[PDB]
């Protein structure tokens, strides 16, 4: 049987109101070999809070049975080391997988925006940019507003990582042209551990 | 508990420029010791060819076997849209397998391409910016490069395609500069190599005020 530990959601581990699940997958067990039993360990430590789920028959031979842990949100802050160890009959030694949170220095992002380029505002839509980087580690959440409403037809291109060692990504938001023009304000929102409150914005209107 | 076959593409680079070889690995895993002869066949679109070069067989750490075959393709071939077929045999399986590969199917879109300078902002920093935007293009083979003068520039990094909502794909280069080299009025570059656009390449510059 094959462990795989999953980490939690950007956003969940930076709000203080929502919570975040770090996640440990078997996957291969046996209908000969069916019980798998976990032990997860926060620093080493044993904890036994964890909510293991209704054991699923994955479509082909095998079962698939996950354990699903909330984490402190100091701890995954602060990287404490979660150990899962899943134990099962056909396994040799038991298996022991160990997630953490990105190690070193947390860097905040510079988050910049840019105006569609006039070669572009010949078109229908228009495309407005968020540029943001030097971030570290590479957990990040960003989302596009415009008169404080939820802007949702963006998309964000993923983490690439730099030659520091730090991260950049660029979030495109697409309105029409028109709505551009009579310069609304739209506002690129970023969510990281560096920045002060998990939280800085930005914007951008028609100059 | 039998052999698992995976048929990889070409990379992106190697499809596109002349001087690279754009080639179809076809990998064979989890081949086990009473069972270890894999036999390729290659068909390209139905018609068998014979010069994949296949590698032997190597024991992974896993106690089974890994076996590879790689079929050059050419350049023309493979952007026609021609089928890769490759045939697996081993005597763990049923019946033989068969996986094809092609480029994507869709309808080809010629990429948009858009310079943007650093925000103002960013001017205040030692280091900015040079941005390029290249979205709207179909299949997500491509690649971008920047240039100065007539030499290729070496601090950009590209974000890899991502799929926008009309099912075409965008990405963007990063490229960082002295904030005062950017100041004077130097022209950057932003060249894209893509299946669709005319000779297959364009090219956008980016220049102060
Ligand atoms: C049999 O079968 C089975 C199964 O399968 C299935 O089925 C079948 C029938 C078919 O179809 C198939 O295909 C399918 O799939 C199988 O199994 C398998 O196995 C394998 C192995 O073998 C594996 O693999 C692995 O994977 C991983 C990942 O994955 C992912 O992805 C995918 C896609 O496709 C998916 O599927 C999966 O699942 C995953 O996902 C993920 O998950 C996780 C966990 O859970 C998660 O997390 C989480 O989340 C959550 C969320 O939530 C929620 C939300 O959403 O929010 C909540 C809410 O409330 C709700 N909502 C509502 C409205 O309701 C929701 C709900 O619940 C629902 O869902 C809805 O519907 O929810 C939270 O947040 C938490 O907190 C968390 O935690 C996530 O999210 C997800 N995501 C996504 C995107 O999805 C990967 O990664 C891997 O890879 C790795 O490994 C390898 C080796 O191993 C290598 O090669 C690579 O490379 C890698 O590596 C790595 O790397 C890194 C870096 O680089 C490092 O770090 C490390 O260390 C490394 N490692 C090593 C080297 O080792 C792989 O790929 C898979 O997974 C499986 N699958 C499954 C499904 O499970 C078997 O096998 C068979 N058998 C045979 C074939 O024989
Ligand atoms: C044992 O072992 C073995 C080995 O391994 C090793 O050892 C071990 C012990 C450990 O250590 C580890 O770690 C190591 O590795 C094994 O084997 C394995 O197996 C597995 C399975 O089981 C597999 O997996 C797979 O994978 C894939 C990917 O892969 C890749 O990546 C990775 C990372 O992640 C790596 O690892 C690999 O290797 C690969 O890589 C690649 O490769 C290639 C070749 O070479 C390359 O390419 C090339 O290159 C060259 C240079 O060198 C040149 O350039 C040329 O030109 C070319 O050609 C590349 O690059 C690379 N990459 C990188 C590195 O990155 C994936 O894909 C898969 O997945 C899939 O499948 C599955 C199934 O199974 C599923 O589930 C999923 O989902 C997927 O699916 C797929 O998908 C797609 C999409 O999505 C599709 O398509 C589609 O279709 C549709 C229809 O409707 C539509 O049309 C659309 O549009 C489209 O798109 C397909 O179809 C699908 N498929 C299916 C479903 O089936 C998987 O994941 C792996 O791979 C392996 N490995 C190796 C190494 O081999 C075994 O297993 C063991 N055993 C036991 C018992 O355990
Ligand atoms: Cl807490
Ligand atoms: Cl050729």
């Amino acid at each position: 049987p094959s462990v795989f530990l999953f980490p939690p959601k950007p956003k969940d581990t930076l709000m203080i109101s929502r919570t975040p699940e770090v996640t440990c997958v078997v996957v291969d067990v046996s209908h000969e070999d069916p019980e798998v039993k976990f032990n997860w360990y926060v620093d080493g430590v044993e904890v036994h809070n964890a909510k293991t789920k209704p054991r699923e028959e994955q479509y082909n031979s095998t079962y698939r049975v996950v354990s699903v842990l909330t984490v402190l949100h100091q701890d995954w802050l602060n990287g404490k080391e979660y150990k899962c160890k899943v134990s099962n009959k056909a396994l040799p030694a038991p298996i022991e997988k160990t997630i953490s949170k990105a190690k070193g220095q947390p860097r905040e992002p510079q988050v910049y925006t840019l105006p569609p380029s006039r070669e572009e505002m010949t078109k229908n839509q228009v495309s407005l940019t968020c540029l943001v980087k030097g971030f570290y580690p590479s957990d990040i959440a960003v989302e596009w507003e415009s008169n404080g409403q939820p802007e949702n037809n963006y998309k964000t291109t993923p983490p690439v990582l730099d030659s520091d060692g730090s991260f950049f990504l660029y979030s495109k938001l697409t309105v029409d042209k028109s709505r551009w023009q009579q310069g609304n304000v739209f506002s690129c929102s970023v969510m990281h551990e560096a920045l002060h409150n998990h939280y800085t914005q930005k914007s951008l209107s028609l100059s």
